[PDB]
């Protein structure tokens, strides 16, 4: 037919380490801000934690083969410094070490390609304990601990990638407190950007340096933002919440700058964060690719206002996910032509796409999730789009390989290829969509 896509895109699945290995105080490893923030009395929906999740820790080998499975060519996972580093500095865990170690391994001998996500949230506990991210020193801890890591699998892994989503890691867990570290100070979100940024450049220094074969990279959540109404007072009003989540982190990675429009207002109201001197060139060092994560667009109407942009965000009612999420393709193809042209000419790939319906589990152990079959369809031919015009698109990583602690939602919400029925055998089931998704890899076409 047609929609075919190159014959070796990346294609490929998703999770993160906290969402689910489990083992959370097993084998050495370290207290991380997700396990405390989990066991805090009203933090988490139904009280859920990460506490065994899907313990992936212990059944990895089987998830391997659940991989081979569907056919996936690539497996984006995220390593755990605590685990790793219990102290987040100081002693390595030799046995938290070879667990990822064991992973990749099989990741290999199953040809499945690794892609490692350095930073997915779980702060060492012990680095929170200093002052988390507004301490200048987690950012250079993490670097150390980048480090180990290059050292470690040079010759085995391949794609990696600093930081998943620092948006929401600093304003979710530092400015509305609802994820780790649960901080409620929009002054010290705007610091802990600073630092995350900041740390992601020592990283890809330290990697050029290392020399290993592979490619680096950052992962950014980007959301298109429109005006609701026709009013100059809303486009305005958009702008700045686009800047906010987007060019607030575009920029300083690939202009060297953050935006001056929302950098001088937040400097008039709040104070200024503190920088240093050649910074935002650490920040803005060579990469060579850019992750992105999309799952829905955002309305905004100009409406005073709480907050100082001064707007609001409109409740559509369009389809939407579980989440709550507006299902909307097409933004997905704007975004992705956007970055770019104002931001970049390296390879882009999509690392996190996907989204949660409410899943039925057929006696059968059968799982036919037509809606995600159907939403993954739509962007998947959105993103076909980018790259039949521009855009250099090298793969896609659905979210998520299988179902897992979404923060704090907990595990009401199920995003994955997979079912997991954790209460049971904390057996797996693959769902329609994997199958449906084990043949678009196959025949390396989409169809419509
Ligand atoms: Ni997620």
């Amino acid at each position: 037919a047609k929609i075919i896509f190159p014959e070796d895109f990346i294609w490929g699945a998703a999770t993160s380490s906290y969402q689910i290995e489990g083992a959370f105080n097993e084998d050495g490893k370290g207290e991380s801000i997700w396990d405390r923030f989990s066991h805090t009395p009203g933090k988490i929906e139904n009280g859920d934690t990460g506490d065994i999740a899907c313990d992936h820790y212990h059944l990895y080998r089987e998830d391997i083969e659940l991989m081979k499975e569907i056919g996936i060519r690539s497996y984006r996972f995220s390593t755990s410094w605590p685990r790793i580093l219990p102290e987040g500095k100081g002693r390595v865990n030799q046995k938290g070490l070879d667990f990822y170690k064991r992973l990749v391994d099989n990741l290999l001998k199953a040809n499945i390609r690794p892609m490692i996500t350095l930073y997915h949230w779980d702060l060492p506990q012990a680095l929170q304990d200093k002052g988390g991210w507004t301490n200048r020193d987690t950012a250079k801890y993490f670097a150390e601990y980048a480090r180990l890591m290059f050292e470690e699998f040079n010759g085995l892994v391949d794609l990696w990638v600093t930081h998943n989503e620092p948006w929401v890691v600093a304003f979710e867990g530092h400015a509305f407190g609802n994820h780790a570290p649960g901080t409620k100070d929009f002054k010290t979100a705007l610091q802990v950007a600073h630092h995350l940024l900041l740390s992601h450049g020592m990283a890809v220094d330290i990697f050029r340096e290392e020399d290993l074969p592979g490619e680096i990279g950052i992962t950014l959540n980007l959301t298109p933002a429109y005006p609701a109404g026709d009013s100059e007072k809303d486009v305005k009003a958009a702008s700045l919440l686009d800047d906010y989540i987007n060019a607030w982190f575009l920029s300083p990675v690939f202009k060297g700058s953050y935006p001056e429009e929302l950098h001088h207002i937040y400097e008039q109201n709040l104070g200024a964060f503190t920088t240093q001197p050649g910074d935002m060139d650490i920040i803005s060092r060579d990469i060579d690719f850019l992750g992105i994560n999309y799952y829905s667009r955002m309305v905004v109407r100009h409406k005073p206002g709480d907050n100082l942009f001064n707007a609001e965000v409109v409740k559509m009612e369009r389809p939407s996910t579980e989440m709550g999420w507006e299902i909307y393709p097409q933004g997905l193809y704007d975004i992705l032509v956007r970055v770019n042209k104002e931001y970049t000419d390296k390879p882009l790939y999509i690392t996190e796409n996907g989204a949660a319906f409410d899943d039925k589990l057929t006696e059968e152990g059968k799982i036919h999730d037509e809606k995600r079959i159907n939403y993954l369809g739509d962007h998947f031919k959105q993103a076909y789009k980018a790259l039949k015009d521009g855009v250099p698109l090298r793969g896609y990583y659905v979210w998520s390989l299988m179902d897992n602690f979404e923060w704090a939602y907990g595990y009401s919400k199920r995003f994955g290829l997979i079912y997991v029925d954790y209460e049971n055998g904390n057996r797996r089931f693959l769902k329609d969509s994997a199958l449906w998704y084990r043949e678009v890899i196959e025949k390396g076409q989409v169809e419509a």
